């Protein structure tokens, strides 16, 4: 009924994704 998991599964790997590009960039400076 609730696509809740979907979405929270999602949430979280974005994170993972987003992770990278962020010290990515910090770092890259």
């Amino acid at each position: 009924h609730s696509d809740a998991v979907f979405t929270d599964n999602y949430t979280r790997l974005r994170k993972q994704m987003a992770v990278k590009k962020y010290l990515n960039s910090i770092l890259n400076g």
